[PDB]
Order: structure tokens, then sequence, then C-alpha cells
């Protein structure tokens, strides 16, 4: 299933917007280091994809098979919690 | 009423851009712990987890971005933006934004 | 005219990018409890406040948009920050346009 | 050079995407804002001359309270050729 | 490889569209510190230097989003945001997005 930060899927005609969907994660409470300095995967890919899962899950429930228009943020929310929040307008195609 | 994060809605001519509009609303203040009061603090309100508050506090913002939209006379409403920052206290606010449409 | 916050319009061809314009304002600081102070303004709540301070950065926008010979803006987006000890910053930024 | 928010210019075609190109003002320590911004901006259009570009599409503005009472702003866009 | 912040490449249809990807950098607060050079007023990111000081960890982040790209075998990035947060302790981190797409 296509999940894409673009507007449309270039090729295929969308048949419904069905909803616009949402997922988070909260993380746990003269050097410029990379997030895959040192490990496989990013420190963020966890929570990343916590927070992707979720908003794919959702998605599905509604029939979804297709999510565009999705966007990342990033927000420090609690004492010191990382907060990734991840935003898509769920489509069948 | 069609709603997306995307600039347009394939198969449908925009007849009018009316106007933008937005919602907000901020999360209810900790009570302790993981719990979090209602986010609209009148009778019925629930409390709950931080997760649960800020979806709540989402669909509130969301919904009166649409009910904004319905009055002026939109059936859409294309690129939709949502944005999170945390005010006063540790309160978290969610703004969303969008334009609306005749289609 | 037409404001947005697509990347385009339909059905309308623009004829002139001129530039991209921008608006901001700051909240006024809170008064007592949940009342915070007016951007014979009104005291209110925080959104009543923030609705409010993105009015005046959206009118300053088109405000500059229109003195550029502008009759539309593309490309529209809000963004909020907290700046001075506890207090929201809204910007506005947009694309002015010919069309 | 054409500078622009919307991802796309009317009547042009783009035939070279040269890359992602950004500009930063800091501040601290409204109307400095504007100047900051226009800084950012202006920092921004540099590169993208530098690098053979006509116009910059997709233009993003970022602002962030990097310490306190410093303010960053950052634009973002595509260096493109038309 | 054509990285762009717009959703689309003109000219070029896309025939595949791979996954998201995303690259960060993270900056020390040490570091940080020596950017409040605006000990007076405003000053520009390239103000007595060559590359802009917060080009090196944009640049990292860059990378790292198109190494990833790269290995899922697309040939362009879409839809590239930037993200910028202070997290601990007055680190900053700067966050890329994109669609990792075959044209």
């Amino acid at each position: 299933m296509i999940v894409t930060t673009t507007s449309g899927i270039q090729g295929k005609e969308i048949i419904e917007y069905i909803d616009i969907v949402n997922g988070e994660a909260i993380m746990g409470a003269r050097d410029v280091v990379g997030g895959r300095a040192g490990s496989y995967e990013s420190k963020l890919k966890e929570a990343r994809d916590i927070a992707m899962d979720e908003m794919k899950e959702l998605a599905k429930q509604k029939g979804a098979n297709a999510i565009v228009g999705v966007d990342v943020d990033y927000e420090v929310v609690r004492d010191g919690m990382l907060m990734v929040a991840v935003s898509g307008t769920a489509v069948r195609i």
C-alpha cells in the first residue's frame, strides 16, 4: 500500500478521499551527529514507525488502500518527551 | 464534506475558493501521573491518557474547522495542515488550517 | 481576491508571481487563570486570542499583497512558536500573485 | 528570479531541479523579525543563483526558538531552472 | 538523484512510490551556544562563514535520507520537508523527510 508525502499517486486516479488519519508516538523522557551514526537504524525509527503503524491501521480500518499528503511533525512535549506525529489523507485508488 | 491534506480533489473542479479556515484546541491540564483532563471542560468531559486527550483535542480542532467551513457554504476543505505546539505550562495546542472550497 | 493554502488555483492562469509575503502577530500576555489579554480590544480565552492574532497576521499579509499590486495569495502556510517567556507568535506566509 | 511557495510555475516547465537550498537568520540579545526573514531569504537566493538556478519553488519558512531570546528563521526551497 | 520540496517532477512521470524516507542530525549544546552570535541584532547564517553554520547538520540529515532512498532503489525523492526542533538540554535537531520514488 502506497504511503506518500505528495498530493497524488501519479498514474492512478483517486476513487475517494476517505478521511484524514493520524498517528503519534511519545518517545522517552564541535559535535554534529547523524541519526544513524553508530547504529543500523536511526534512533527515531522506532517512534516514527509506531506513529506510521497507527496511521496505517486507522486508514486500513476506514477501507483505504493508500495514504497521500502525509506530513511528519516533531514536538518536545512532556518533561522532555519527544512526540513524533504523522498525518495524511486516506484514499481509495 | 471532503477533507484532504492534498492541494486538490482529483475528478472535480473547484468552483470557488471561499476562505481559509482554522480550528484549535488546547489539551486539559495534567491531573496526576498519565491522567489528563478533558479538553472541553463542562459536564460530560472525560479524563484520560495524554495520547487519548491529544487525539480528542485534534478531533475538536478539526470539527471546529469543518463547522466554520460549513457555515461559509463550503462542501470541501483542501490543503489541510496540522500543527502542534506546547503552550503555557505544558499544555499541548493542536491547530488545524485549510482552504474551504465549493466543488 | 483569492487566498488559499493550496499550491495553486484551479481554472485560473497565474500571469505573474510577485513576491513571498508574510504577516505576524504575538498573542497578548496572560492576565489571570484562563483569561488572556487582547493582541477597544477584548480579553478572552487562549483560543479566542490565538484566533485574533492569526487574523491580524493574515490581514497584515493581505495588506502587503495588495500594495504590491497582487489580486491573489497562494501556497499560504501558518506557523506557531512560543516566544518571549510564554506568548504564542503566529506567522503567516504566502505567495502574492497576479491572476 | 521567481521565488514561490507553490510547487510549480505557470507557463514555464522546470528543466532542471538543481538542489534544495536554505537560508537562516538568527535574532535576539516584529520589525527585526521581518529583517531576519529578509536576511534568510536573501541568503537562500544568493545560493540558488550561485548554483545556476533562475527560480526557487516549494519555498517554506520555519521559525525556531533555539535558546531563549534567540529566534531562528530558516527558509528552504528547491533551486530550479525554467 | 533529484531531491525536491515539490510534490512531483515536472516532465517526468513517477512509475513507483517506494517509501517515505527520513534523515536527521543532532547538534550539541556546546555548538548551538557558538551560534549565539546575535550578541548584536540580527545576523545571517552565513555571516563570517563560507557555508551556513547549520549547513553541516542539514547536509548530514539530507545524506542519510538520500543514502536510504538510494538503497531502496529510488532515483528521486519528492515532497521533501525540513524540520527543526530543540530537544534534551539545548541540542538542536534537524530532521528531513521525503518520498523515495522511481522515475
